Order: structure tokens, then sequence, then C-alpha cells
């Protein structure tokens, strides 16, 4: 037993964390279903490496020191099953296995609950960063069985990516399917902050009239701010880039962001949870909306907007980050609702202020603003709500003017702003101790007998005759 973890599935993702706990010192078992891929990887990207291979799952699981530490990155379904089942019997009590792949977080929780049962230790882990992330140092998420936490911890935080400050963006997330429901929640961030930056773009160009390199300009000027982060600076980058031609490339790019995408998955589980997460939800209508590029090259033809900009364009651009700056906090504020939600459903004790820092790092969403959200939980891990944390309080009460001017001005000039909007409609909401939503109570009562509660005494169902 001369290796100290094993590695399921040799395409770019397995074999490029491979190489990077190889770096790390550690010793590699590879494997892969097909098994002339393991020499392969042994002769080529792994070479003169301390990466060893096995022929078979049985000599693989004997190169393991104990407790047995098995990765598998496979196909997500029934490829992740069928590698389970096949490694059970060759395993004893104790032992662990990690699955790093797109896994839905319900079938992690079935399995970590299964494998529990038979004295298998089992952890669903998302992987954030792409191949290049994998490589160098992933995000990841490991949630599952807890037991085996004090086993990978050593391994998985050693790999992760660090912050500027030398955290490890890698933590316990939680419980059975935890590490996976957080991946796909950040997916679901992910959709909702590149909105937003759409939406300052569009308020930039088509309000304020900027050219292409004085947006691009915008944005690294922002990046030096509160808003500092990957997304802003790639926007820079791109916004200046000229195609061969000495154009832009960008206004050559046809805006179709697709129907189909992963993005989807988190505002499905907020409906389901009854979660009011609404600018993931408007993020990914506006990518669907997009998509329909055909129909809006005929709708531009027959339907009619408003308009001209008299005010002052530095203060005005001003408003626009503060409004970006603030929506993005509602974003977040509704993604760690969901959350919270999933821990009451299952009954999951999450660790928050590590979600926030593994969230940076690998991720596309990482960002200096993060570690303002783990800050709040390190205050306050009991915090309800981010929106009361006196940090994201004081910056939502200090942008709110500039969200509301913002939000006018593009009604009034026609700029759809759906994740803006959301977020300042949100937000009012949120802060109303009454909302209309009693005449709702009211008008299922008059219809349907439905009934309703008196503001006095909830949990009490009264019928009135209305007629």
């Amino acid at each position: 037993a001369q290796a100290d973890i094993a590695l399921i599935g040799l395409a770019v993702m397995g074999q490029n964390l491979i190489l990077n706990m190889n770096d790390h010192g550690f010793v590699v078992c590879a494997f892969n279903r097909t098994v002339s891929k393991v020499d392969d990887f042994l002769a080529n990207e792994a070479k003169g490496t301390k990466v060893v291979g096995a022929q078979s799952l049985k000599e693989m699981v004997s190169k393991l020191k104990k407790p047995r530490r098995i990765i598998l990155l496979v196909k997500a379904g029934q490829a992740v099953d069928d590698f389970i089942e096949k490694l059970v019997p060759l395993l004893d009590t104790g032992d662990i296995i990690i699955d790093g792949g797109n896994s839905e977080y319900r079938d992690t929780t079935r399995r970590c609950r299964d494998l529990k049962a038979k004295g298998i230790l089992f952890v669903g882990s998302g992987v954030s960063g792409g191949e290049e992330g994998a490589r160098y140092g992933p995000s990841l998420m490991p949630g599952g069985n807890k037991e085996a936490w004090p086993h990978i911890k050593t391994i998985f935080q050693g790999i992760a990516a660090k912050v500027g400050t030398g955290e490890p963006c890698c933590d316990w997330v939680g419980d059975e399917g935890a590490g996976h429901f957080v991946k796909m929640v950040h997916n679901g961030i992910e959709y909702g902050d590149m909105q937003l930056i759409c939406e300052a773009y569009h308020l930039m160009k088509d309000v304020l009239g900027m050219a292409q390199d004085e947006m691009a300009q915008a944005f690294e000027d922002w990046n030096k701010t509160e808003l500092d982060s990957f997304l802003i600076e790639i926007t820079a980058n791109i916004l200046k880039f000229q195609d061969t031609d000495g154009k832009h490339l960008l206004p050559k790019i046809r805006d179709s962001a697709g129907q189909k995408g992963t993005g989807k998955w988190t505002a499905i589980s907020a409906l389901e949870y009854g979660v009011p997460v609404t600018l993931i939800g408007e993020a990914v209508f506006a990518r669907c909306l997009s998509s329909l590029k055909d129909e809006r090259i005929q709708a531009s033809k027959k339907l009619k907007g408003p308009f001209q900009f008299d005010g002052d364009k530095k203060s005005f651009l001003e408003d626009i980050r503060k409004a970006l700056y603030a929506s993005k906090i509602i974003s977040y504020a509704q993604g760690f609702m969901l959350l919270r939600q999933a821990a009451t459903e299952f009954g999951w004790t999450l660790n928050y202020g590590g979600i926030a820092l593994m969230w940076r790092g690998g991720c596309i969403i990482r960002s200096v603003f993060l570690g303002k959200i783990k800050d709040a939980f390190d205050r306050n891990p009991e915090l309800q709500n981010l929106l009361l944390d006196d940090f994201f309080k004081s910056a939502v009460e200090n942008c709110q003017d500039s969200w509301r001017r913002a939000v006018s001005t593009g009604v009034q000039a026609g700029i759809p702003m759906p994740c803006f909007t959301t977020a300042l409609s949100f937000y009012d909401g949120y802060r109303h101790e009454m909302l209309p939503a009693s005449l709702i109570q009211a008008q299922r009562d008059y219809f349907g007998a439905h009934t309703y509660e008196l503001l006095a005494k909830p949990g009490q169902f009264i019928h009135t005759n209305w007629t």
C-alpha cells in the first residue's frame, strides 16, 4: 500500500487533478475504465512523476493506504453509481469514495446515506475552475459524510486554490449533498453576475453613448473599487479587444446566450423550495430571451420604444456602478437564502463563511466582495440574511439613491434591466413590514373560501362571507 489516493477517470479534469496532487507530493494511483488510457497517461502527461497505474479496480484498491481514498471523476449519472457498485465489495469499513463530478445533489444525498449504512464514507465535492484550475488549484466544495473530512482535508486543502492571505478555498461544506448543492447555486450566481455586468454595459453604451475603449476603462476603474472581481477584469479586456481589421471584436458577436444552460437549475430549485431568488431567475430568463434572436429582429421592426440624457456623465456612470454593486448584494443575499432553506429542509449544517471563501480561488465569480461575505459570517455565524450585516446594510444604504436613479433613467431610456429592477423590487419588498399580499389572501377567500389569517391571530384560518 504505497499510494496516498486513487483517481478514476482519465479525461482532462481527472488527469489534471492527479498532476496537481502529484505536484503537492502525494502518490496517486490512476485508473480508467478503458485501461489503455492509464498507460497512455503514464507515458505522456504523467511521464517522470510519482503517479502509479492500476490495471483493475481490485489492483487499484490494493495499492491504497488505509483508510482508502478514491476520487471518481467520471460522467455524472449511471457511471458514478456503477463504479460505486463495483467498489463497495472491494473496500473495507471506513474507506472513502469522493465523487468530484458534476453530480446532482439528490444523487449525492442518496449515495451518502446508502454508503454510510454499508460502512463506507462518501463525499460529494463540487469542483470549480475548469481544466486549468484542476491543474494548479481548484476551488473544492466537499460535503458528505463528515467522518471522511479529517482524512481528505490535507490533500484537498493542499491542492486547492489559495487566497492572498493563504486560506485554501476548500473547507467542509456540510452534510450529504450539500457540496453539490453549493456548486449548483454557484452556477446560478455566475449567471447573475454576468447579466448584471451586461446591464451596466448597456447603460454605458446606450444612455451615456460611451466608446468601446471608454467603457473598457470604466470597468477597469471599477475593478479598483469594491467591485474588484475576475468577471469585471475580463469584461474590460473584452471591450478593448480589436479584431484583425482594427475594428472592435465584441460588436461583431451574435447576441444569443442559450436557452438550455445549467443556471436554470438554481432558479428551479428556488421555486421548488419557495425561496425568492429573483435575480438569478431573471438572469436565466434573460439568456433565454437573448436566444430569441430572429424573433427580436422581427419585433424590432414592429414594436417602438420611448429620450436624451441631459445630466452629468461622470455622476451617472457612478450611479451605474453603485446600482451594480447594490444589485449584486441582493443577488448573493438571495443565493444564501436558498442555501439556508436547503439546510432547513434536510437538517444540514452549512459552513456559510467557508462557502463564500470557496467561491473565490478557481471560481469565475471570484471577487473581493466574496471576502466581505465571509467577513459577515465570521462576525456573526448566526447571520440570518446578508442584508442585515452592518457592512452590507451600509453599502446598500449608500448605494440606493444612485440605484434608483440608474433604474429610473434606464426605464425612461428603454434599456432592459431585468436584474437591476428585480433586485431593487426585492429590496423594497423585503424591507417592508406590510406588503399587499393580504389582498391575494382576501381574493382567494372571496372566490374560493380558501380563508385568510388576521395579523393579530396568525395560524387561525378565517372565512368571511364577502358577498
